[PDB]
């Protein structure tokens, strides 16, 4: 059986992880949900605890610790280990009764648990792309020390690229490892995108778009943060960098492609020019499941893809003029160093400002552009400990700088 | 990263045809990047002059002409070529001697129709890697080849047919190594749940039933993109090619018929898709060009660099998929019925189609007469006990094949 832990179990990813796990278990008892971890959603967590009965429960907000223990106490025949915050998170990561950990925690915050899951040589099903954009080089170093740890991508596009690769070569290397794309004969990557809701707007129409126009979609809900990045397409920009680090693919070899039907989740072009792609309805259950079964696949009762029904699939190149955040991602990525870290931190700020109606669409990229321009490359620390505090320091600085540029009312 | 060349010894059967030309085309091109392919033998039927030109360029250790009438003429032309002493052979004999060479590893089978089955069975008998393009040898001898491959455990059949190359390319080779094509449980070991078999649809895809009745071989032989043999080109028009590929899929990957869906994709970019048990679908795509599937069958389990134009999805812009009308392409229905019936129906199916296809090509019968004649031959045939040992099974297959073609001819005569 596969002993899994779900970090950010109450979120979009966490819930979909639990859904797909619940269904597969009806066919055969393969997954054992050993630990659930969230920030402050104590009631929802309590509901999940009741169903799955994980040996471990962890709430990051220590101020709702008693409430949690008080609710859980109402579940008959159940004596789980209830922990709190960082220490609680680290306690779960070091347990020997846990093999894989799904990181469904959003934002920079997700980096901490990703880091500890790796330090404990676990298999990390990573959905939190911010961890790889702000600490890509750091995660690669960390993975070179804890050689049994692995980062299996959950982000649908990267899961797609991962699935397209021949596992006979994948097994001979590992995500984030040097020469990954060379060992897999990777020539180029077609990074597919839904295009977001503003994809067909003219410049004048984009100028006045709002966060209310961009948030709601109809296949499944996602966090507000990622929903907004999807709108500005900064999501795909962050995903370009994530692709670079995860598969050691050069930036001039990643092509963003807008595929509005979202059936083809991404394609991989090999050195002979043949192209392999992964496809299915826009659902996160597949990428999450594959991250937990790889290198194997298991039966599910998901609705089969009906191509005749879908009938049409379209492709076009995004306009960098309308979606300038994509260009900024490439530039920060190509500059390397801590620019990707600055890009992400300043976007967290610009993103939230837009969400809360504080700035307009183009102010988002402008703010981010200015922070990237202000930052000066720093010598990359030699050991992980210092490199970590450096990433944190630069992250905080980029955010204060973004806020500052904004505070001058731009 | 460098030119650490470890050459691949290859033989090209049917080197002067569509597959053979495309084969040498890609070998020639990849060798300009890093000399990795060494053609040890070429083998044609009657095209002695074109074979001559190929020998001059590739200088293969072996040369073979199947028709004895041009054997001497071949030995003549080759004389000119200086500093070249190849072993010129002829007929079946020359083909068996080539398959038995120890200097050859991979044999590309580009021989058309039923004839391709002979060299196919002999390549397997010599434990060679068979980059099989000839689908007929698989439809009419599927379970024979299966038994043959269980005896010659080192022999392997790598598919060159585009759709089937696509499916194969979508698999994890760490699972494929535990088995091999045309072996029971291939789909289970690879967790294959279902196959989407793509088709160009052919030239009659938008014609009405009344229009179809009067279409001709001339209208079917004008495929706007590249050159292929006349049989397959007609088979593509009636979509019997796809029906044959349905059975080919069943035998190559052990996929149930009710798990094979024929889909019409006119852009011909997505060459086929593989649905795994989790419902995830992986597909192989590129411009419709036989060079990739051919090249892949010779590089597997690896891939090598090429200078082929890169697929440009943006330019392509649109991809369409739709169910094929069984009313307009009844040949598809017949293929499924024969495959599902098992035993020797596929053999009867392929044989009667060969007759029906040729009759149409020479404007002797009409579009719906093809589907009708095959239907009659199939209903006329009755199961037969499957022979245990391969030699007798091979006879039985040759017997049923000849019986089927003869039957189809009778029906044509009683009608004319
Ligand atoms: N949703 C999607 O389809 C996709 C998401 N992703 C990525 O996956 C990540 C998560 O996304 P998503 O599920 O949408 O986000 P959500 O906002 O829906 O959920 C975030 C989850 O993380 C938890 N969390 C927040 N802070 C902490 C903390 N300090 N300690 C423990 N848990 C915490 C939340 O708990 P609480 O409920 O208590 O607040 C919540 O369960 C993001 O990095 C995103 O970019 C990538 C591809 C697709
Ligand atoms: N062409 C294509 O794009 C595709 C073809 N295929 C399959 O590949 C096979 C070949 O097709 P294609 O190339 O179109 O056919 P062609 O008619 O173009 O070529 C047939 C080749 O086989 C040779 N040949 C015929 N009989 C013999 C024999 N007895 N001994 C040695 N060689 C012989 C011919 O030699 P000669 O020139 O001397 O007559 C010729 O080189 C078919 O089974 C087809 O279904 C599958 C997918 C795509
Ligand atoms: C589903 C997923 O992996 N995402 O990263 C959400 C991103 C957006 C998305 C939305 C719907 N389907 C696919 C992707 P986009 O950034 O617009 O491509
Ligand atoms: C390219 C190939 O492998 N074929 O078998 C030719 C098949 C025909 C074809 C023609 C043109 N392009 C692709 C396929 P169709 O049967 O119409 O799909
Ligand atoms: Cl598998
Ligand atoms: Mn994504
Ligand atoms: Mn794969
Ligand atoms: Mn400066
Ligand atoms: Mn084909």
């Amino acid at each position: 059986p596969i002993n899994v832990a779900i970090f950010g179990s109450t979120g979009s990813i966490g819930t979909n992880a639990l859904n797909i796990i619940r269904e597969c278990n009806k066919i055969e008892n393969v997954f054992n949900v050993k630990a659930l971890y969230v920030n402050k959603s104590v009631n929802e967590l309590y509901e999940q605890a009741r169903e799955f009965l994980p040996e471990y429960l962890c709430i990051h907000d220590k101020s709702v610790y008693e409430e949690l223990k008080e609710l859980v106490k109402n579940i008959k025949d159940y004596k789980p280990i209830i922990l709190c915050g960082d220490e609680g998170m680290k306690e779960i990561c070091s347990s020997n009764s846990i093999d894989k950990i799904v990181i469904g925690i959003d934002s920079f915050q997700g980096l901490y648990s990703t880091m500890y899951a790796i330090m404990n040589n676990k298999i990390v099903a990573l959905a939190n792309k911010e961890s790889i954009v702000s600490a890509g080089f750091f995660l690669k170093k960390l993975l070179n020390i804890h050689k049994n740890a692995k980062i299996i991508p959950v982000d649908s596009e990267h899961s797609a690229i991962f699935q397209c690769l021949d596992n006979n070569k994948v097994i001979k290397t590992k995500c984030l490892q040097d020469n990954f794309s060379k060992i897999n004969n990777i020539n180029k990557i077609f990074l597919c995108s839904s295009g977001g809701p503003f994809q067909n707007l003219t410049m004048d129409e984009l100028k006045n778009v709002t966060s209310e126009n961009a948030l709601k979609h109809p296949k499944w809900k996602m966090g507000k943060k990622i929903t907004i990045d999807s709108a500005t397409m900064m999501n795909k920009g962050l995903e370009v960098i994530e692709t670079h680090f995860l598969f050691d693919v050069d930036y001039n070899d990643i092509e963003v492609i807008v595929h509005k039907e979202c059936i083809i989740h991404s394609c991989v072009e090999f050195i002979d020019k043949s192209v392999i792609s992964q496809m299915y309805y826009p659902d996160m259950q597949i990428p999450i499941l594959y991250s937990l079964t790889w290198p194997d696949r298991i039966k599910t009762n998901l609705k089969p893809l009906d191509l005749a029904q879908v009938s049409t699939l379209t492709f076009h190149k995004p306009s960098l003029e309308h979606f300038p955040c994509i260009k900024l991602a490439y530039q920060a990525g190509i500059k390397g160093n801590f620019y990707p870290t600055v890009l992400n931190a300043s976007n967290e700020i610009a993103n939230n400002l837009f969400l809360n109606n504080k700035i307009k669409y183009f102010d988002i990229s402008s703010i981010i552009s200015q922070v990237l321009e202000s930052f000066n490359s720093q010598k990359v620390s030699e050991n992980s400990e210092d490199l970590m505090k450096q990433i944190l320091q630069i992250h905080s600085w980029a955010k204060d700088k973004a806020t500052d540029i904004y505070n001058k009312h731009n």
